[PDB]
């Protein structure tokens, strides 16, 4: 399960580890990565990382702010 849980970590988007320049498919791109990454358990790395950025979260996937971003800019 802990493999599992970080099988999606880098099995994400990687767009969601790197702020999209001036394209739209990142945002859909990022969009996929950010559902299959939140819908993901959760791991030393979910909990580390929201410490790192100071987000509320435990049960959710950790997600990076510029992540959110192409989040935002996907739903228009
Ligand atoms: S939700 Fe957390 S544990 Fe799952 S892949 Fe994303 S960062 Fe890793």
């Amino acid at each position: 399960m802990d493999w599992r849980h970080k099988a999606v970590c880098r099995d994400e988007d990687p767009e969601l580890f790197f702020p999209v320049g001036n394209s739209g498919p990142a945002l859909a791109q990022i969009a996929d990565a950010k559902l299959v990454c939140n819908r993901c358990p959760v791991t030393t790395e979910c909990l580390s990382w929201a410490l790192n950025t100071g987000q509320d979260s435990g049960v959710w996937g950790g997600m990076s702010e510029d992540e959110r971003r192409a989040l935002k800019r996907r739903n228009a």
